[PDB]
């Protein structure tokens, strides 16, 4: 069970896995920040502010209001200053054909800035590959969703397992999963899992939460998102650092 | 078997799916049209010529290059001229909280324009109860994907079973179905099956094409959705009839 770098350096590791797992390992921080503000200019305080604490930042640009490529422009200056990957995390859930144009194309160009994005495989594998076709040219990786944090969530059993078969089969481009645990034994493939407070609970829209110590520690899980965990605080940054200190140190004591 | 006209007079009808049942009947027309194009210019043309032979087109404005809200108010101004509803097949398929966000705000401020609007149902409920509070204000419909057109789809079973119980759980929002068949026996429900073509067929990333007599007439469904066959067809417009007539005779024949 190897640390972050090492798995950073690992045979079978999309440039984007290793790109992050070096900085994980080197910013002690397995922290993403879902970054699930209205206002350009919140999104990127935050990146700002936060950035040096996380090792994601995860958005929603179809959430953003002033929303510009020049927006995504600056998030990335801030992504290189204080080393996170992006994560539009657009769960591409459409036919191939579609999220192609989907992911590089309209308004949005989630493929021009997004370092990954994440899938949901119920159109099966159609998805990843529309993705591909536009992601792997431009280095990106892709999560599958295999797991969601929220009640009635139908990624469970063997939709699960569809969506470790699905990563597994295209570890050309997916560097990862969304869920709520490891699921795969391969890690060469991060687990980010949404659905992360310090506190327990939920949301009132379906929201499930688990700790850092759990998700990390118990679960066996790589990278916590963290949204209205942080967002909803006063002080993010304190916020930030009490998710990267919780998901770190959980981290650490797996390893041991 | 009720005529979309009986359909339209139901007591559990959503309004939406009555304006469009009751459309369906007055036009002849159970063709929804995927407006698969990038350019502003083309989806309205398209609407435009094509809007006398369709109950329904369906956008992905996140496939619009020159996407502006002024562009969806010119397609509204179309779709109550012509007379048929504007759908975006926007496949929402996050937890409630962040759906809401989607669907209400960003740039693309669907809701204002979007009569339809369809999520997976995989989040689980969540993503329903999130949509509708944004959709049931706006006295917007949403279908539920509950089977997909795509290869290897894992909508299946009881993926698609939950989706059932999710949309008459939530018939208040839900007018339907993204399905391949008819999957509810509730006839309030609409069927739109997507990956529909008069030619057998599919894509290289996993659309599957099956008949409009196939979807309509043998597989129960209520509308087709259809994109690339009438798109990339020269004469869109006797394209769109072709498939209009196919439909609208194949619903004809089922309910005789």
């Amino acid at each position: 069970e190897l640390s972050f770098g090492a798995r950073a350096e690992l045979p079978r590791i999309h440039p984007v896995a290793s790109k992050l797992l070096r900085l994980m390992q080197k910013k002690e921080t397995n922290l993403c920040l879902s970054a699930d503000v209205s206002l350009a200019r919140e999104l990127l305080q935050l990146a700002d502010a936060l950035g040096p604490s996380i090792c994601m930042l995860k958005t929603h640009v179809d959430i953003l209001n002033d929303f510009t490529l020049d927006v995504m422009k600056e998030l990335i200056t801030l992504a290189k200053c204080h080393e996170f990957l992006i994560f539009e995390d657009r769960k591409f859930a459409d036919i191939g054909n579609t999220v192609k144009k989907q992911y590089e194309g309209g308004i949005f160009k989630i493929a021009s800035w997004a370092d990954l994005v994440n899938a949901h495989v119920v159109p099966g594998s159609g998805v990843v590959k529309g993705l591909q076709e536009v992601g792997l040219p431009l280095h990106r990786g892709c999560l599958l969703i295999a797991e969601m944090s929220s009640t009635g969530s139908l990624a469970t059993g063997d939709y699960t397992r569809a969506a470790v078969r699905m990563a597994e089969e295209h570890s050309e481009f997916v560097v990862g999963f969304i869920s709520g645990s490891r699921v795969s034994m391969k890690p060469e493939f991060l687990h980010l899992t949404p659905g992360v407070q310090l506190e327990a609970g939920g949301d009132n829209l379906g929201q499930q939460y688990n700790s850092p110590q759990e998700v990390i520690g118990k679960r066996g899980s790589d990278i916590i998102i963290v949204g209205r965990g942080i967002i909803s605080a006063a002080d993010r940054l304190e916020a930030a650092e009490m998710y990267r200190k919780a998901a770190w140190e959980a981290y650490l004591s797996r390893l041991g």
